[PDB]
C-alpha cells in the first residue's frame, strides 16, 4: 500500500507516535445531523508506508437529498492539517518537543514523506435556505503513486429547523485579541499601528471571532497591564502623561482606532446596546500605572494602593476623563471597567470608587471581572458587577452552588461565563483532544451561564507555524487562531481544530437554548439532559501539563458531549413533528 486511508474523529489528534495503530484504521462511511444553516465537520487520516507520495488530494462530489435538492460543492473546504512543535510541559524547558497538527491549513495538494501520517479537516456548511433532508454525497482521495483512488461515503441529514443567527442568541463569547502582537508579527512599524496596513491584518481573523459569536472586546487603559506575561508586550491603548500642573492628560488615538475597527465589523454595537468594550484594568499587576512626566521629560511609575487617598485621586482623574470622552463618542453605554483576581479589599475598593462616578444621567461605569466564587448564596458584591467570568478550576461539579449563583444572574440580567486557562482539564492546548472546547461550552450551560471567556485568541510566539512553546503555560495556550506565514498574500490567519470544536459547542448550546425558549413542553426535559452532564477528572503529564485523570475520565470527555448533543437532536425531531 503506498498511501492507506481513513475516515478519522475530528475529536483527538491523529499523531505521529500513533502511525502503528493508525494505519489499522478502515472506516469508510460518515454521517452526522446538522440543522438549516449550521455546519459539520470531519477528517480524513492517511498514512504512507516506505515511499513516499505526491501530490494527494482530496475532492468532494455535491451532495443531494431524497428529492434532489443540492447542496453545492462550493459549500464544502477540505483543508490539510499542518503540524507544529510543541513542548510538552508547562514552565518546563527540559519536556520534549512533539509535533502537533494543530493547524488548520490549506487546500490542495499534499506531498507526504514516508511512514508519515498526515490528515485533512473537511468543512461542511449547510445554507441558510437549504431544504431538508438526507443528503449523499462522496470525497475522493487521489494521488500521483495511488493506481485506485479512495471514495468515501457521506451522508448527513438537515433538520428542519434553522441555527441561530449569533446575534439572535444570548450566548456571551469573550476572547481576548492583542492587536499589537499581530503588528509585531506581521511587521507593522510603530507609525501604521491602528491604521490600513495594520487592519488588512486584523479583519479575517476579527470577522471570525464576529461569526462565531464573539461579542467581548479587550482595551488596555494602562502601560504593560499584565506586567509582560506574554510573548510581546502589553502596551496601552490609553497614553498617559503628567503635566505641570500635577494632574494627568490621557491620548485616546489608539483606544478609539480599536474600537471604531470593533464597531466598522459589527462585533460592537453601540447604539443598539451589543458587545462589550472590557477595559483592562483598574487593578492592573501591582497597581503599577507607568506615565510620561512632562515636568522631568521621562517616564514615571506609581503604584498606589487601593483604597488609599492617593490612589482614588489618580483612578477618579482617570474615570471622569474617559467617562466624557465616551460620552463625545457614544460608546459609554457598553463600556465596563475590568478588575481582576484580586484581594477582596482591593475589589471593594473599585467597586465603591466606580459607583461614585456617575455621568449627568445618574449612570456609573459598568464592571467586569474574573471572580473566585466557589460556594455559598452571598450574591452581595457579585450582584454589583455586571459580568464575571469562573475558572473551570474553582467549580466545584457535585454542588448546585455555582448553577445557582448563576441563575440570580441570568434573573438580574447580568452576565456570567466560565473560563478555562493554563492548568484546567478540560482545556483548549495544542496538547488537548480538541473535543475537550465541544465540552467546555457545553459545561457553560450545565452552570446556567452565558458562555465562555478565554483570555488567549492570538497571542503568537516568533514562529507558532513551525514551535509554538513559550516559557509559561501549556502548549498554545495563548491563541486559539494561528497567523499564516509572514510573506502570505491572501491568508492572515488558520483556525485551529480546538478552535472548530468550540465553535460546534457553540452552535450545539445555541440549538438547546433555541429550544428550552421555542419549545414549553420541552425545556424541563432539555433541562434535565443539560443537568445530566458528568465531568471528567483531571491529573498532569510527566512535564507539568494538565490532562485527563485516565483513559475513562479522556473518553467521557467525548462521549458526554455526543450524547447530550443527539439528545438535543432528538428533542429537535419532536419539535419539528409537533409544529408539523
Ligand atoms: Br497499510
Ligand atoms: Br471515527
Ligand atoms: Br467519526
Ligand atoms: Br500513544
Ligand atoms: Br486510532
Ligand atoms: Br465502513
Ligand atoms: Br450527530
Ligand atoms: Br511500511
Ligand atoms: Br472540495
Ligand atoms: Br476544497
Ligand atoms: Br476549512
Ligand atoms: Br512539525
Ligand atoms: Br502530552
Ligand atoms: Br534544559
Ligand atoms: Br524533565
Ligand atoms: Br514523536
Ligand atoms: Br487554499
Ligand atoms: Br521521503
Ligand atoms: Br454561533
Ligand atoms: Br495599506
Ligand atoms: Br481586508
Ligand atoms: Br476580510
Ligand atoms: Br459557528
Ligand atoms: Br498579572
Ligand atoms: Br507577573
Ligand atoms: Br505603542
Ligand atoms: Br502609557
Ligand atoms: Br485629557
Ligand atoms: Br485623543
Ligand atoms: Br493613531
Ligand atoms: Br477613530
Ligand atoms: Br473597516
Ligand atoms: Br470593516
Ligand atoms: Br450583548
Ligand atoms: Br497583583
Ligand atoms: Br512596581
Ligand atoms: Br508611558
Ligand atoms: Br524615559
Ligand atoms: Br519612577
Ligand atoms: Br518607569
Ligand atoms: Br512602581
Ligand atoms: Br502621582
Ligand atoms: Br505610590
Ligand atoms: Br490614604
Ligand atoms: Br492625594
Ligand atoms: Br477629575
Ligand atoms: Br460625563
Ligand atoms: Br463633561
Ligand atoms: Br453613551
Ligand atoms: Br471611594
Ligand atoms: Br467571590
Ligand atoms: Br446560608
Ligand atoms: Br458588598
Ligand atoms: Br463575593
Ligand atoms: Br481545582
Ligand atoms: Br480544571
Ligand atoms: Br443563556
Ligand atoms: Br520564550
Ligand atoms: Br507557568
Ligand atoms: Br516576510
Ligand atoms: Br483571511
Ligand atoms: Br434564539
Ligand atoms: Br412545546
Ligand atoms: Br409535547
Ligand atoms: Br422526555
Ligand atoms: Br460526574
Ligand atoms: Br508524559
Ligand atoms: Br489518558
Ligand atoms: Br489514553
Ligand atoms: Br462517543
Ligand atoms: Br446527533
Ligand atoms: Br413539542
Amino acid at each position: 500500500t503506498t498511501l492507506g486511508a481513513s475516515i478519522g474523529s475530528t475529536d483527538f489528534h491523529y499523531l505521529q507516535k500513533d502511525y502503528d495503530e493508525i494505519k489499522k484504521l478502515n472506516l469508510n462511511t460518515w454521517n452526522e445531523v446538522a440543522w438549516i444553516g449550521d455546519e459539520l465537520n470531519s477528517k480524513i487520516v492517511m498514512w504512507t508506508n516506505s515511499s513516499p507520495v505526491n501530490n494527494v488530494t482530496l475532492s468532494s462530489s455535491d451532495f443531494i437529498n431524497e428529492n434532489g435538492d443540492l447542496i453545492s460543492s462550493n459549500n464544502i473546504k477540505i483543508s490539510w492539517l499542518k503540524e507544529t512543535l510543541a513542548n510538552i510541559g508547562r514552565s518546563n524547558p527540559s519536556a520534549p518537543l512533539e509535533p502537533f497538527p494543530d493547524i488548520i491549513h490549506n487546500s490542495g495538494s499534499l506531498n507526504i514523506e514516508k511512514n508519515k501520517i498526515a490528515s485533512a479537516w473537511i468543512n461542511i456548511k449547510i445554507p441558510r435556505n437549504a431544504k431538508p433532508g438526507i443528503y449523499n454525497g462522496s470525497i475522493e482521495v487521489t494521488a500521483d503513486e495511488l493506481e485506485k483512488s479512495y471514495t468515501f461515503d457521506y451522508s448527513f441529514e438537515v433538520l428542519n429547523l434553522v441555527q441561530p443567527l449569533p446575534s439572535e442568541t444570548n450566548t456571551q463569547i469573550e476572547f481576548w485579541q492583542h492587536p499589537y502582537t499581530i503588528a509585531r508579527y506581521y511587521k507593522i512599524c510603530k507609525e501604521d499601528l491602528f491604521t490600513e496596513k495594520h487592519f488588512k491584518y486584523l479583519r479575517g481573523n476579527l470577522k471570525e471571532y464576529r461569526n462565531m459569536g464573539g461579542r467581548g472586546v479587550i482595551a488596555t487603559i494602562v502601560h504593560e497591564a499584565w506586567n509582560h506575561q506574554s510573548y510581546d508586550s502589553d502596551p496601552s491603548m490609553i497614553k498617559w502623561r503628567k503635566n505641570s500642573y500635577g494632574t494627568f492628560e490621557f491620548d485616546y488615538s489608539h483606544f478609539d482606532k480599536w474600537i471604531q475597527l470593533n464597531i466598522d465589523l459589527g462585533i460592537l454595537d453601540p447604539e443598539k446596546g451589543f458587545g462589550q468594550i472590557k477595559c483592562y484594568s483598574i487593578v492592573p499587576w501591582n497597581n503599577r500605572i507607568q506615565y510620561f512626566n512632562e515636568a522631568t521629560n521621562k517616564e514615571e511609575a506609581i503604584n498606589p494602593t487601593p483604597g488609599s487617598d492617593l490612589w482614588i485621586n489618580i483612578w477618579t482623574q482617570f474615570l471622569t476623563s474617559f467617562m466624557s470622552h465616551l460620552e463625545e463618542k457614544g460608546w459609554f453605554n457598553i463600556t465596563y471597567i475590568s478588575m481582576d483576581e484580586r484581594s477582596m479589599d482591593d475589589l471593594k475598593a473599585c467597586v465603591d470608587l466606580i459607583e461614585n462616578i456617575t455621568n449627568n444621567s445618574y449612570e456609573h461605569f459598568k464592571i467586569s471581572s474574573a471572580m473566585d466564587y466557589e460556594s455559598g448564596n452571598d450574591y452581595s458584591f457579585l450582584d454589583r458587577i455586571d459580568d464575571i467570568s469562573i475558572g473551570l478550576s474553582h467549580i466545584n461539579h457535585n454542588s448546585d452552588d455555582m448553577k445557582n449563583m448563576a441563575t440570580h444572574r441570568q434573573e438580574l440580567g447580568l452576565l456570567t461565563t466560565i473560563y478555562t486557562c493554563t492548568g484546567d482539564y478540560p482545556s483548549s492546548f495544542t496538547i488537548s483532544d480538541p473535543s475537550e472546547g465541544a465540552f467546555t461550552i457545553w459545561y457553560s450551560l450545565y452552570q446556567n451561564t452565558n458562555g465562555f471567556l478565554r483570555w488567549s485568541w492570538d497571542g503568537w510566539v516568533e514562529n507558532p507555524l513551525e514551535n509554538v512553546s513559550y516559557k509559561y503555560w501549556e502548549p498554545g495556550d495563548p491563541f486559539l487562531i494561528y497567523p499564516a506565514e509572514k510573506d502570505s498574500i491572501g491568508k492572515t490567519f488558520y483556525s485551529t481544530p480546538r478552535l472548530e470544536k468550540l465553535k460546534e459547542g457553540i452552535r450545539d448550546i445555541n440549538k438547546a437554548k433555541y429550544l428550552m425558549e421555542k419549545a414549553p413542553n420541552l425545556k424541563n426535559s432539555i433541562e434535565n439532559l443539560i443537568y445530566s452532564l458528568k465531568r471528567p477528572n483531571k491529573g498532569e503529564n510527566a512535564y507539568g501539563s494538565a490532562v485527563a485523570a485516565s483513559k475513562e475520565d479522556r473518553d467521557l470527555t467525548i462521549s458526554e458531549a455526543n450524547r447530550i448533543k443527539n439528545g438535543i437532536n432528538n428533542f429537535a425531531r419532536e419539535f419539528i413533528s409537533l409544529t408539523m
